[PDB]
């Protein structure tokens, strides 16, 4: 079970499309206007205690994609408590208009590693 | 063992370059010309059942990354059953010329999580 | 165990913040200078042995992401023990300049799988 808090009743919880749906829609608590060439960090008013040993891959909806609207930073860390931030990057021809309650990105629990470092001379 | 299928002889069946290789060679099954500040969704006539727990990433090519051209979405879910698309973005300067059978991304099996979501006013 | 090689003394060992972080710092071996629409190869100067079933992805930084740096191609393969190379890629309005020791990126080890393929007639 992964626990999430909406910091105001702006917030919509994160749903998934499918049962086979690799992320989970994230959802925009405001209203932003991006210009074309620009970028905007779109809260969502979502903080949640990530699953051990994995990270949330903020990753882009396909459709959104297509009109040239892509995904900047995007790494949730496992010890990230704070609000959700979703980069989007405007590489379209057109303003894009962001309504509150509007599927913005993707939510991807991707299972990693943490493997201890240790400094060689040949591998 | 995934399951793919040829929608049309153009396909071309994904391959991995060695035992360590991350990524299975996406191929165009068409031929297409990106100008420069465009994308272009790329047709592979390629389907798949991928492992349950998991998704596809359309990754780049390191060599078409130096070159300027980036991918966008990227996600192929788990319980997706169409063609496998890949949108090449042209970021440099040069119209990008795709040739049937020319190698344009990697599909990277990454495992995932599927958790329940509860809400929590605390975390 | 993962271990790695620094191949000058210029190259800095990468670097864990918290027991939650997604992944490991990636340093700047040289000084670059990336003009406004560019992209330029950062070499960290770092070889790493990649440990099995999973690949290195240079992620991006948060705060870099903001001004516009984004990460271009960026899958270390599992047999790759040459330079790690991050493709930082300017987008924002003024000039990047990146001097040796300043942090560029960050490493994630995502688990993959490698399964074996099958052509088939109906999904
Ligand atoms: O680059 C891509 C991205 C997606 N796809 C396919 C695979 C994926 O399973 C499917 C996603 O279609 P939808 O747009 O219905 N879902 P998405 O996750 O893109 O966002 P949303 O569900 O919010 O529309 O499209 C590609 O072929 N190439
Ligand atoms: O798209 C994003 C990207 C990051 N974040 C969060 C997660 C991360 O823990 C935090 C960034 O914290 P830092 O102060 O460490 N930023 P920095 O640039 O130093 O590194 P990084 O962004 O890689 O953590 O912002 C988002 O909410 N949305
Ligand atoms: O951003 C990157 C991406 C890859 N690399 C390394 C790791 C990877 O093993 C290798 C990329 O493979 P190639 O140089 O053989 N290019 P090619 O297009 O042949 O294969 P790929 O599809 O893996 O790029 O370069 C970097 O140093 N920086
Ligand atoms: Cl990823
Ligand atoms: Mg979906």
């Amino acid at each position: 079970p992964v626990r999430f808090v909406k910091e105001t009743n702006r917030a919509k919880s994160p749903t998934r499309q499918s049962p086979g749906a690799a992320g989970y829609d994230l959802y925009s608590a405001y209203d932003y206007t991006i210009p074309p060439g620009e970028r905007q960090l779109i809260k969502t008013d979502i903080s949640m205690s990530m699953p051990k040993f994995c990270y949330g891959r903020i990753a882009p909806r396909s459709g959104l994609s297509l009109k040239g609207i892509d995904i900047g930073g995007g790494v949730i860390d496992e010890d990230y408590r704070g609000n959700i931030g979703v980069i989007l990057i405007n590489n379209g021809k057109c303003t894009f208009n962001v309504n509150t309650g509007d599927r913005i990105a993707q939510l991807i629990y991707q299972r990693i590693y943490y493997p201890e470092l240790e400094e060689v001379q040949s591998l």
